[PDB]
C-alpha cells in the first residue's frame, strides 16, 4: 500500500506515523505538514524527530499551509510533541524539508503514483487547497482515510472544527464512498485506562522511550484516546481493524451556533464511518512496534 | 458551619455545590470562580445554573483570575463539554436568565470574608489560583480561616487541579498550615469510583435536580468509559459530614514538584502536622447523601 | 509601476486591461484568470482577444481556479453574454488565431511573481479565489506585494448580484475574507459597486463607447453594447474605475473613506462587506475624478 | 509623564527615585514597595528616608507583598547593608520622624491607579511580585498602562546573583515570566544588568557619588559607600540607569535592540532571561548616553 500522510504532528500523530513505519507492507511516499496542534515549523521539527527516532529518514517531508483557510487562530505541549528534550533522544540534528510546497508535491504524487492512498491526521487545509487547484489529480487517489469529526461530547473534536471550510471542500469534492472516517467519538469509545493499560508506559529502547514521554502530557484525565493511531490502524489493517462501521453521508455545518460540527445521514454511497475497532489487535499492534 | 467555595464549576463541582446546599447545617457565604475545566465566564454561568436549579440565588458569586499563575490554560471540553457543564440546554431548566456576579474580585472578597466571618471554612474545588493570590496579598487574613478542604493532588495518572497550577498549590501548601488542611485526593476519587451501569443514583428523574444531575453527568460518564469518578463531590462530602465521612486517612506533609519531569506532581511524607489526607470514605453514607439531595 | 492583473475578463475587465495597456508607465507582468463573468475557458480566450486587439501579446496569461473556494458557483444571469465578452465574432476582430496560455497554475505563478519582482502591485478585477489560495499557501510571498487594488464589495451595504453583496465578493466570500483578514487592509484600495453606481454615466450622453476608425474603438463599442443595453444606457464601469485608480494614483481619487471591512459569511447578507470606520482599514474610494476618467477612456482609443 | 515606581529601595533604588524627583516634567503618582535588597518593612522606611532627604513627602507609599510569588527568599550577602540602605544613621539626615504608609495594599492601589490615571507609566526597580499579582488579578486594568520600564534580567546571559541570573528576575522568576507573557513586550523597555556593568564606572576616578555640602550629597555619598566597597570601587548603577531611561526617553538611549524575552523557570539557569530578535518584543537598551547620565546625577546634587 502506497501511503501519503498529512499531519499536524503532535503526539498521537507521531504514534500513528510509527504504526505505518512498522508495517512492512506500507510504503510511505511522502509526509505533508500543516499547522494545527502546533505551528508548521514545530510540526516539521516533530515529523523529523519521529522519523529519526524510528531510523528511517528515507521519506520526503513537505511543508504546507500555516493557518486554517478562513477561521482565525497548547494541549500537545509548547513544541507540539510533549516538550521532549532532543538531547535525550539524539534528535538535535538538522531537519530535512523538501523545497516544493506540500500542495504541489501532493498533486504531483497523485498524478504519478498509481494506487496512492492518503492518511489525513490533521485539519484538511492542505488537502482542500490541493482539491481546489487540481481536483482531477487528487481524485485519482484510490482512498481517503481521515481522522476527524464526531457524533460523548462532540466538543472534543479538533480537526474539522479547526478548519470546517477545508473539511467541507474535501467532503463535497472527493467521493465519500472512497472515504473512511476514524472519528473523535471512536477515539473516546475505544479509549483505554492508563492505570489499567501500560502499552504507552514501557522502556528498553528509543521507541518505547519516545512513546512514553510524548504521551505523558496527553494522558485528558488519565485516559489514552488514540485518535490518530486508530486512523492509521484502520488505514493499514483494513477490514481486520474494523469491528463495527456504518455508511454515512457527511456535511459540515458552516454557519450558526453549531459551526464546525458535522451532519451525518445514513447513505450507502457515503463515508464508511468506523464505529468500533478491534481493540485487542490494536494493542498488539502498538506493543509489536515497540520491539 | 460557614463555608466558602472556590470552583471551576464543571460537572462534578456542581454536584459538590449541591451537596453543600442540601445540608441545612451548612451556610455558603460566597462562591468564588476560577478558570479551569472551562473559561471563567463559563464557570460563572455554571455556578448560576446550579444555584437557580436548587432555588437559592441569595449566595454571592465572585469572579476570580482568568488563567493559572504562570502555566497556560488547560480547559477540558472533551470531558466536561463545550460549556463546562455537559452542554445542557438552559431551556430545559428555566435557567435562561441573567447571571448574577458581584462587583468585587474574588481575591478581595475572600480576604474580606476571612477578616470578618468567624470560623470560616473554605472548600477548594479547583486549581488554587485565587487562593494562592489571596495568601500572597494578605496572609494574615487568610490564616484566620478555620480549615481548608481541598480536592487535589495524587499513583493514578490524571490529577488535574494541582497539575493545572502547581505554583498556586505550592503557595497554599507552604503558607496555610497543613495541619488545618484536609485533602480529598485524585487517588481517593479513583478508589471510590462507581460503575454507572451498576449504580443509578446519577440517572433519576421526576424533578429539576434529578434532571440536572442526570444530564450534566452524561458526557463525563461516557468519557470515563461508563465509570463515575466523583472527585469534587467527595471533597464536599468530607467537608460537610466531617469525621463521619472518613473511614481512613493519613497525616502527610505535602509539596509540589515545580521542576523537571515530575512537574505538577506532589511529594508526600508522613508527618503528624501535615495535611489530613483522606484514604477511604464511608461509601455507603456517600451514595445516600447523593440520593437525598435529589429528593 | 509593475502590475499583476487577476481578471474574469468580461467586458468591463477588458476595458480596464486596456487602460493599463495604454499607459506607458505601467508594466503588466502577468494576467491571471478566474471564472466569474464567464467560465475560466472563456476568460482565457477573452484575455487573448483583448491583448490581440491592442497589439501586445507578449504578456503571460495563467489559468487559475475553476470554482470558488467553498461556495457553489451560483447560477447567475450571463450579463456579459454567452462568451463573457458580448458575444463578439473573432472574424470581425482578426482574433481567429491561436490562443496563448502558460503551463503554470495562476496561484503558483502569482507566488513566484511576488517572490522575484520588486515593487509588484496587483489589480484584482474578479472573485478573489486565486489570490486567497496564494495567500493560504505562501502568505510571506504575497505579503511582499506593495499594494492591492481591488474591485469589489459595497461600503454602503447594497450591491449588484444581491442586495447586500457586490458580485465579486458574493461569488467567493471566503476568498474575500481571506484577503481582507490576511493582506493589510491599510495597503488595499477598494473600488466598490456603490462607487461604480455613484460614478455612473448614461451612454447616450457620452460617445466614448461609440467610435470607429480603429480596432480598439470597435472592440470597446461592440463589447460594451450588451451592458449599455441592459439598463437603458446607464453604465456603472466598476473595473475601469478600479484600473483608473490603480494607474492614476491620487488623481483618480478626490474623496474617499477609510473603512475596515469584513465579510458576512452566513445569512442572507452572505457576501456583504461590513464597513467600520478605522483609519488603517481599506481606502474605500467614494467618488472619482470623472473628467480625467473620461479623458482616459478616450485617450486609449486614439490612433 | 505620570510615573508609578515599584521598588525594594536599597541604595541604587533611592538614587533612581531622586533622578525621578529631580526632573520637573515627571509626576510620581505613587511608590509601591516589595522585599528584596531588604525586608518590606525596611523598604518602606527607606523610601521614607529618600523622600524626606529630597524634601518632597507628598507622594503616597504602598506596602506590597511580603515574599516572592513562590520562590523561597534568597540567601545572599546583604550588599545594601542590614537596613537595605547602607546602614546610614538617621541622625545624619534628620529622618527620625514618623514614616508614611497608605492603608491599601500596593497591588490594589496599582490596579486603581491604572484604572483611573490616564497615560500612566511604571518604573519597576525590584522583583516583579507586586506587578505580576496585579496582572493576575486584573490584567485589563494593568494593560491600560502606557509603558513599562524595567530594571532586570541580563540578555547576554551573564547574571549577578547567579552566573546566569540578574537579582530582580532571579529573586522572583515566575513574577517576571508573568509580566513578560501578559503585558505587551513591545510596550516594555528593559534596563538590564548587561546594561549595568557595560556602563559601570570606577568610583575612584569619578566623584559624583562622593560630594558633600548638602543633604542630598551626604545621602548619596553615604548610601553608596558599601556598594563601592564591594567590587573594588566599581559602581554598576542599574536602577539609576532604568530611571534615566524612563525620564529622558530617546535622549538617554544610544543603542537598543527589539527582543522577545522569556524566563528560564527550572534548572541551574533558573532566573536567566532568554532573548530572541523580534520587532514586537521588549526594547532592550544596549548603551546609554553616559555623559548626559553623569550630568543628570550632578545637577540633582547641585547647591544652586
Ligand atoms: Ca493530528
Ligand atoms: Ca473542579
Ligand atoms: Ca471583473
Ligand atoms: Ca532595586
Amino acid at each position: 500500500m502506497k501511503l501519503w500522510i498529512d499531519t499536524d504532528c503532535g503526539i498521537d500523530d507521531a504514534t500513528a506515523i510509527l504504526i505505518c513505519l512498522a508495517n512492512p507492507s506500507i510504503e510511505i511516499v511522502g509526509i505533508s505538514c500543516i499547522g494545527g496542534n502546533a505551528s508548521l515549523q514545530n510540526v516539521i521539527r516533530n515529523v523529523n524527530r519521529t522519523l529519526k527516532v524510528w531510523g528511517k529518514t528515507d521519506i520526503p517531508i513537505f511543508g504546507g499551509c500555516q493557518a486554517p483557510l478562513v477561521q482565525p487562530k497548547h494541549i500537545h505541549g509548547g513544541d507540539g510533541l510533549g516538550d521532549i528534550n532532543d538531547n535525550d533522544f539524539g534528535t538535535n540534528t538538522p531537519n530535512k524539508l523538501e523545497k516544493e510546497h506540500a500542495v504541489n508535491a501532493l498533486i504531483h504524487a497523485a498524478n504519478t503514483i498509481e494506487d496512492l492512498n492518503i492518511l489525513c491526521l490533521a485539519p484538511l487545509t492542505n488537502i482542500a487547497i490541493a482539491l481546489s487547484m487540481a481536483p482531477e489529480a487528487i481524485l485519482k487517489i484510490k482512498h481517503f482515510y481521515i481522522m476527524g469529526g464526531a457524533e460523548i461530547t462532540p466538543y472534543g473534536e479538533f480537526n474539522w472544527r479547526a478548519d470546517p471550510e477545508a473539511a467541507q471542500i474535501v467532503l463535497q469534492t472527493y467521493p465519500q464512498y472512497q472515504t473512511t472516517i476514524a472519528s473523535w467519538t471512536l477515539a473516546v469509545f475505544n479509549s483505554f485506562n492508563a492505570n489499567d493499560y501500560d502499552f504507552f508506559n514501557l522502556d528498553g529502547n528509543l521507541v518505547r522511550r519516545f512513546i512514553r514521554e510524548t504521551w505523558k502530557p496527553i494522558i485528558d484525565g488519565g485516559r489514552i484516546c488514540p485518535a490518530d493511531p486508530l486512523a492509521a490502524f484502520i488505514a493499514v489493517y483494513g477490514d481486520r481493524a474494523i469491528k463495527r462501521a456504518e455508511r454515512l453521508h457527511l456535511s459540515m455545518v458552516l454557519e450558526g451556533e453549531k459551526l464546525g460540527m458535522s451532519l451525518a445521514e445514513p447513505d450507502e454511497k457515503g463515508c464508511l464511518v468506523v464505529k468500533e475497532c478491534d481493540a485487542e489487535l490494536f494493542v498488539k499492534i502498538l506493543r509489536e512496534l515497540q520491539d
